[PDB]
RNA sequence: GUCCGCAUGCCGUAUCGGGCCUUGGGUUCUAACCUGUUGCGUAGAUUUAUGCAGCGGAC
RNA sequence: AGUGAUAAACCGGACAGUAUCAUGGACCGGUUUUCCCGGUAAUCCGUAUUUGCAAGGUUGGUUUCACU
DNA sequence: TACCACCAAGTTCTACAGATGAGCT
DNA sequence: AGCTCATCTGTAGGCCTGATGGTGGTA
DNA sequence: GGCCATAAGACTTGTATTATCCCTC
DNA sequence: GAGGGATAATACAAGATACTGTTATGGCC
């Protein structure tokens, strides 16, 4: 079993093979379909058939090669780059370069033996991509709303025209998201379950489903709450900002306008917890209950809370 | 002569009068047209005819009251908010940081006797509004451009639709700016003079007019370069203390923002600019250091050319 | 007819800037020497300047000779805390820092702010303060060597031991010199005795307090003297003499631990859930105020008041 | 067969964590005393732990006795730079309960990394380092009193003048004790003479260099010794877009880095080989302090080089 | 009701540090070349939030 | 101490943003320093968006209940 | 009258200065 | 033997840890 | 069945801008 | 003569003040 580190750039890949005997092989390739084919050929040239490959999440530039190698039948791991940075310090490395990084990742692979990565399902990719786009538009819409607050009259026609366009485009995406989940029987069913939770509506169900996926890739609900960056350490914030930010207003609605939410808010209020601290707790609770309800396969039952 | 400080917020004004005899008169008002009329009456009530008011430049919320008082005939100074903060720290060693009161502003006014403020011409206000709008849409356009690189396929129709919209809008504002400056014969002439400078074109000339204005409100070109935050900040004391010089950046960000690309065009594609680049390069200056020097130079020549009243003459450089 | 004069100060040179009533400036550079200071007084009288208010930053001890020269010549002198000058420059919108700029800045500071006049301290106060801060220096070095004995190698031990003996003898010598100083003055002797009547304050703290409180009633309120030490909150400000603040912590511990009035104070704050060091912080402020209070009263400490 | 043991040390107590081949742990606390150390070894031999690799953090003199005990008991001991410990913990997860490093973490560090084995220094190497370190302390104190002379009040000056004399005599005394140490050992006498043959290295810098290099050559390459001093440039590069400036890493002993600054200033100013090096670098647009940095690295590297060569400084090689 | 008095309550995390650890990257390949800004020392200045409470005195 | 179970309890301060303000050090001719008067589109002192904008990654600590 | 231990525990600013080794007087 | 003089914006990381002064208590 | 008010108060890689010149149709 | 592409720069830190929106639900007509 070989261990292979790949350092990724926009244009090139730097590869470092760590042989069982402990010697290294190194080569650069273009970060292209042609380059990826050269890489697989080169590995099978040196009779490397069984290998565990470690690569860092580097924008989207690592994705095609990771899929390529997975299909070629290698174990691929895509690591959070924070882990790689800490690892480099733990090895007492005194430089940061492409070849240094590729070698660091081969050692990471051997010592840590990280979990294997799976390529997401085409629909999972699509839904995530629509949810991320929708959030980008929403942010732009908010920028333009803030501007109306202090805008001069000559500026105001421009801002208004833009707000109309952005409102129409947001509505179009929402329908494109709905069509996606309605067409897949699994997603249609899983979305209907998420919405049964009081405090979770159309917008938040699509976000939750985008990050949970089609399958139950988490063993326990609390792992998904950790995934979102919501568990205390202060909150870790070791997780997707986009998932975490999407739960804040659902938390307020829950703690304010639902039976199970108010019950939770009061119990923590009694123990002398401040406004946001409760919302923090409710965010973590919504994440956990959302995953729980999907495992159960059954509508939200308030009796459990 | 009285000394009045006004502490401004969205909804409420807080006023503090400082009498010649050294006593204070304080009152709060609404930040509305009604509130501003109450204020003038309340001053005129206490026979305060001559005064020097000092207001922080907090944003658009303090502009209506400043214009109200300027019209009522008082002397109004609108001060950079960072001066107020620094003034407080000069008044004691343990003063409440992050607090500048109306009382503190009345003192500021008395001690410093700041320069008077003049409400801008309606045409200057218009042009500045359009230019600032133009810059905002450019930034959104660059946001969406950056996204096309790494976008997923489902996302691309959306990003493409938005880019076409933003281009059409940018083209429209450009025309609106052009129609503004062409319908005023002074601005039409002044803009033509700016664009005669090699490295200054349609977009930079508008930004420059927006901040120079119709009148010549700077006595010297070196003051306009200071205004943009482009001058080097020297730091020396005695024999021991010798800080390195750097662009001060104490000045208007929108001006400074607009001059970097012109500077890069001037030092690259132009005689008088390459002349300047080569000299400083010989004397050991790095590439982006030279750019910062060209930024200050363009500012200063822009003001020089307008004051001269004739097109850019290369012989002077 | 009052002129306003700024002086920027360096080790070797002085930059002087004179702001006239009519509003025009006169400037000149001088050597920072006895001869230079004489040239300065001549240059002013040359320009027919008798009434001036002079403003100079506290710049180590380099500003002190010229401050004394000008005060003796009969001018008004203000020695300003330079943190105020830096804020002033920023309030004045200045974009460069040079010696000629700073001298001009200080002349305006003078005109606008009209700071309180500076009085040169009494020779006895100057000496006492000098001995106290020396004593503190050597105590710092003694603690360093003493900390080293813990982890020291055996070849290092003879050296560290020999130094500890030297520093102990020197500290004793200085303490005696301080005692001889305060004894030879009737007022200081009396005031020293009053301060030591406070439970928690002994030979060492009393000399530090005398060295900053003055010979006379210098402060108008107790909390002013507590602010002077950097003890009033704004978190504790720490904007004040570190040598005075340093001196009050161990008194504060012994008082809150082993005195009636101090334990009383400790318990009151402990009732309201205050941490160990937070109580000590509070006790430091209190001691500073009571030290000032007792001296003003002119009579020994009375616990009944607290 | 091989066990992996972490030891979390404090002044008073040890906290031990054995990690067995099967993957289960043993834990027991001991007193940090001669008794405790003897008790620890017996407890290990009780559980028939004869082959092990112990891993301890380098926290000072409080952990040295136990490390020596175990080394003599026949185990493999590693004394790790504690910064490695903290970084390893962060590499093990994204949301760890605490940032602290404990005995269990050290056992896992040891298993995954199999760090290099620690060796107790020679008694003379230990003595020489101790004397050199003491000398540096006395210099700093002397420098403090020199600075005070400048702005002292008159009533203070007797005190400062008397201290300055005491410290000057003590520094002179300690220099002789260092000279006697190196002269008495034929190996150290020789090595020290070699170092002083280098232009720009004299009596003070030679003793500091010996103190860290020691009696034997424990670096495979001279460049590793410059790294040890923290004198090597730190490259920061990634892809097309990420390019930092190379700056002295400073990841090594301050004492060496401190010691070499003036030798570098002397070498580049007065010696031939140093001026040669200054000139070429200065021909490129290298600033004055940048060249000093470079010369500090070179001096470190040639110091190690010359000792490895075993023959005086040959100028023909430069 | 106002003005004064205060060794008053509310508010408060001192000072100086000390010791030990550190086995680059690239190259024309290890005392060569490209890549390099050490260490962190000294002195001086610092006058209330009387802000709000108490308690006391005078008018 | 491992192993499972967990939509329960304890620990929990999300994100994104918006608008606005800024009158050098000095140099060159007079005076014979500066100031002041006159001049500054020149020379020396400059690392833009007070370092802008985009994308990607993130599988709790414990408490209970079992089982050994 | 002299000696002991134990209480508490993880800001600004304005100016200055040494070091070491090789060559020169 | 003693003196001179060579560089100027600022920016590694970690883990162990303690005295001080004054008082009441003790010898 | 449609509309409105209300609840809280750091890692790994990338990138454009404008104005002038130069080129093709 | 009009329209479009390529291009110049690279370690980062170093002023302030005033402010706003997100979603999902239980209320309303
Ligand atoms: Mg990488
Ligand atoms: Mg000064």
């Amino acid at each position: 079993l070989h261990y292979i580190g790949i350092d990724t750039a926009k244009e090139k890949l730097d590869v470092d093979v760590l042989r069982p005997d402990g010697r290294h092989r190194t080569k650069k390739f273009a970060n292209t379909t042609k380059g990826h084919d050269e890489l697989v050929s080169w590995l099978k040239g040196h009779k490397i058939d069984h290998a565990h490959i470690c690569i860092e999440a580097t924008g989207t530039y690592m994705e095609p090669v990771a899929e390529c190698l997975y299909d070629a039948g290698y174990i691929v791991s895509v690591i959070n780059p924070a882990l790689g940075k800490a690892f480099a310090q733990s090895e007492g490395l005194r430089n940061k370069t492409d070849t240094v990084d590729a070698r660091m990742l081969a050692e990471f692979c051997r010592q840590k033996r990280p979990a294997a990565w799976e390529a997401p399902h085409p629909l999972e990719r699509a839904l995530r991509a629509l949810v991320v786009r929708h959030q980008a538009l929403t942010d732009m819409h908010t920028q333009e709303l803030n501007r109306t607050e202090t805008a001069r009259e000559v500026q105001r026609p421009s801002i208004d025209a833009h707000l109309l366009w952005l409102e129409a485009e947001l509505k179009r995406l929402e329908k494109q998201i709905k069509d996606l989940t309605d067409d897949d029987p699994d997603m249609k069913h899983r979305r209907k379950l998420l919405e049964s939770i009081p405090g979770i509506g159309e917008k938040t169900s699509a976000v939750l489903l985008a990050y949970i996926g089609l399958k139950d890739r988490f063993a326990h609900a609390r792992q998904f709450a950790a995934f979102a960056g919501l568990t205390p350490r202060r909150m870790s914030k070791a997780g997707h900002v986009s998932l975490r930010r999407a739960l804040y207003m659902p938390a307020m609605v829950a703690t304010s306008k639902t039976e199970w939410g108010r019950a939770f808010r009061d119990r923590l209020a009694a123990n002398g917890k401040k406004g946001k601290v409760i919302l923090g707790a409710m965010m973590r609770k919504l994440a956990q209950v959302a995953y729980g309800v999907l495992k159960s396969g059954v509508p939200f039952d308030a009796s459990r809370h």
